[PDB]
C-alpha cells in the first residue's frame, strides 16, 4: 500500500512529470491514493507524497448524502486565479505537527483528466479551490511551510 513521505524526503522537492493517461494505471493509483488519504484523515493527496513523481492528485468530496467520494485529477493545470485572496489554516500529511495560515486565491479554474480520462475544466471556490492549490504546489516541489520565512 502507499506510504506517505514526509519533509526530508527529496521526492517531495522533485517536480512531477506530466502523465500520458492510462485508464487501468490510473484506476489502481486512484484506489491506493484514496486509501492513503482517508486512512490519515486527509482531504487531498498528491502522487509525489507517496513517492510517485507524476502529476496526479485526489481531492475528497465526501458527503452525508453520497458517502465517501474523491475526484481524480490527472495533469491538473490552473488557467485562472481570482484576484481576491483568502487566508486559511493548513496542515499537510507530509509535514508532521506543523500548521499555518496561508494566503491563496479564493477561486480558480483548473483543467484535468478525470477518472474516466475525460478532459474537464472546472471553476472551483472555497475548500475545493484551496485543496487543489495545495496539491498542485506538491507537483511543483512546494510545501506549505515554504510560505513562512
Ligand atoms: C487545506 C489545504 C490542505 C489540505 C490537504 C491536506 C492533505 C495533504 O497534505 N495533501 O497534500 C489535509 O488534508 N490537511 C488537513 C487540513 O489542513 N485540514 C482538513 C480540514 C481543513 C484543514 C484545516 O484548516 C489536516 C488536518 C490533515
Ligand atoms: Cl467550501
Ligand atoms: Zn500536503
Amino acid at each position: 500500500s502507499l506510504k506517505i513521505k514526509t519533509i526530508g524526503d527529496r521526492c517531495l522537492r522533485q517536480k512531477s512529470e506530466e502523465v500520458e493517461f492510462d485508464k487501468k494505471e490510473m484506476s489502481e493509483l486512484y484506489d491506493q491514493m484514496c486509501e492513503a488519504m482517508w486512512a490519515s484523515d486527509g482531504i487531498g493527496l498528491a502522487a509525489p507524497q507517496v513517492g510517485i513523481n507524476k502529476r496526479v492528485i485526489v481531492v475528497d468530496e465526501t458527503t452525508e448524502e453520497h458517502g465517501k467520494y474523491a475526484h481524480l485529477m490527472v495533469n491538473p493545470k490552473i488557467t485562472w486565479k481570482s484576484e481576491e485572496k483568502v487566508l486559511f489554516d493548513e496542515g499537510c500529511l507530509s509535514v508532521p505537527d506543523q500548521n499555518g495560515e496561508v494566503l491563496r486565491p479564493k477561486s480558480i479554474k483548473v483543467t484535468f483528466q478525470n477518472k474516466d480520462g475525460k478532459y474537464k475544466k472546472w471553476k472551483l471556490d472555497g475548500l475545493a479551490a484551496r485543496v487543489v492549490q495545495h496539491e498542485i504546489d506538491h507537483l511543483e516541489g512546494i510545501l506549505f511551510v515554504d510560505y513562512f520565512n
